[PDB]
């Protein structure tokens, strides 16, 4: 099928999260083309098109997406345009630093910092979840990292993580924030870097500051200085944007109250299965992009070499043909349920190890299970009135007010 518009990507900036499921459901069909950001694109959905996505003897992210994606989200030449043995490599390094051990331990920083937060929320009159959050991952992810970070630099530090991520998907002034935050992060991170590399700075083994700023290519050498602190920023800010999955978790507490008494009676069984349920229900991971490597037919349709594609994240997460009820927020519906690679991919589907799917995967996990049986166990408040509308048109998406808690106390 092919769609002929010419203003398609202008038309993706008004869809978002939409523009792809309002065609596959268009022209009933899993794919469709499309000129699309200056290039000839095939766009699919589904979990068997996720198959085909991540098959690397097919598909390369090498020249994939626009450069105003690295220089804004990602960094520019980083691990996520990488291909063959040398992003195999690099990814190896993310990996040992996201293993069960560093996801327990950064949801047990999370929840000492959650638990000290209370004296201060109590105080308040009102509180902004999405700020909290925001400010609390910077300092936990920080200081496990082995990265210095100022009291009166924690606010600066954390909005400009989000500003990198909140311009991914916008053009003006939304898209500008993040193309000056980037560069103050990257600064301050590489003189880290290079204080680290002389030990002018401590860096213990293990953690991210110190495996990043010695961390050896395939050729043996250590990456430029200014890898090092993009390949770190690749670490620190995605933590950071655990904020919005904090905040929607929290906005489906609220607006789904039978599980609130489910949670609080059940165990971590019942918190994971929340968790699941938020990852794949809210919108967050719009789509991804790669390139045809050679001549390839699938789906009776065939690829030609060089075309560009998109793999639509979130509506592969609501496809009926995986989730019964897509469109409703039910964490039962992961009770009992052989995993699977491909049916939800909220963060990627496949293998990490083997391709570019998200080694944060877990340590997302975990931080949203800690965040969750914090609200659920340790405080209780108001949800005054307010805009909790998101909108699905807007990349990231996060509900207009950030969550506003009132007449927070203990429990
Ligand atoms: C907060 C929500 C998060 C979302 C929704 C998210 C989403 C994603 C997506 C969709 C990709 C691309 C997958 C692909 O290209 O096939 C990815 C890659 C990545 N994420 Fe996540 N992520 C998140 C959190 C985390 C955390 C907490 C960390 C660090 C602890 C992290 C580190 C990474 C890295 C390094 C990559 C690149 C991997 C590669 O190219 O091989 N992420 N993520």
């Amino acid at each position: 099928p092919h769609d002929k518009s010419l203003d398609n990507s202008l038309t993706l900036l008004k869809e978002g999260y939409l523009f792809i499921k309002n065609r596959t459901e268009r022209y009933n069909s899993d794919l469709f083309q499309a000129r699309l950001l200056g290039k000839n694109f095939i766009c699919m959905t589904g979990a068997e098109a996720a198959k085909v996505f991540y098959d690397t003897d097919r598909f390369q992210r090498q020249n994939a997406l626009p450069k105003r994606v690295q220089k804004s989200l990602f960094g520019v030449n980083a691990i996520q345009g990488m291909d063959g043995s040398a992003h195999i490599h690099r990814k190896m390094l993310f990996l040992s630093l996201m293993t069960p051990p560093h996801q327990k331990r950064l949801a047990e920083l999370m929840t000492e910092e959650w638990k000290a937060a209370v004296t201060r929320w109590e105080k308040a009159d009102e509180v902004v979840l999405f700020e909290e959050a925001k400010e609390i991952l910077c300092r936990v992810a920080c200081y496990w990292a082995g990265v210095p970070l100022k009291e009166t630099e924690v606010k600066e530090r954390a909005d400009d993580f989000i500003d990198m991520v909140d311009a991914f998907g916008a053009v003006g002034p939304r898209h500008w924030k993040g193309r000056r935050a980037r560069p103050r992060a990257e600064e301050w991170i590489e003189v880290m870097i290079e204080d680290a590399r002389a030990g002018l700075l401590k860096t213990t083994s293990g953690t991210a500051l110190h495996e990043m700023a010695f961390h050896t290519q395939e050729d043996g050498s250590q990456l430029d200085s200014r890898m090092a602190a993009i390949e770190l920023i690749n670490v620190l800010r995605p933590i950071v944007a655990i904020s919005y999955f904090l905040v929607f978790s929290a906005l489906a507490l609220h607006e789904h109250p039978k599980y609130k008494e489910w949670l609080r009676s059940g165990n971590s069984r019942e918190r994971e299965m929340f968790v699941q349920e938020v990852r794949r229900y809210y919108p967050f991971g719009p789509f991804l992009g790669a390139l045809v490597k050679k001549d390839f037919v699938w789906n009776n349709c065939e690829f030609k070499k060089g075309t560009s594609v998109l793999l639509d994240l979130y509506g592969t997460n609501h496809d009926p043909r995986l989730w019964d009820h897509p469109d409703e927020f039910r964490p039962e519906r992961f009770a009992e349920r052989e995993e699977n690679l491909f049916d939800m991919i909220p963060q990627g589907g496949g293998h990490a190890e083997k391709g570019h799917r998200c080694p944060g995967e877990g340590i997302t996990i975990e931080v949203m299970k800690a965040s969750l049986d914090f609200l659920v166990h340790q405080i209780e408040y108001d949800v005054p009135e307010q805009s909790l509308h998101y909108s699905l048109a807007r990349m990231p998406s996060l509900p207009e007010s950030g969550f506003v808690m009132s007449g927070i106390r203990r429990k």
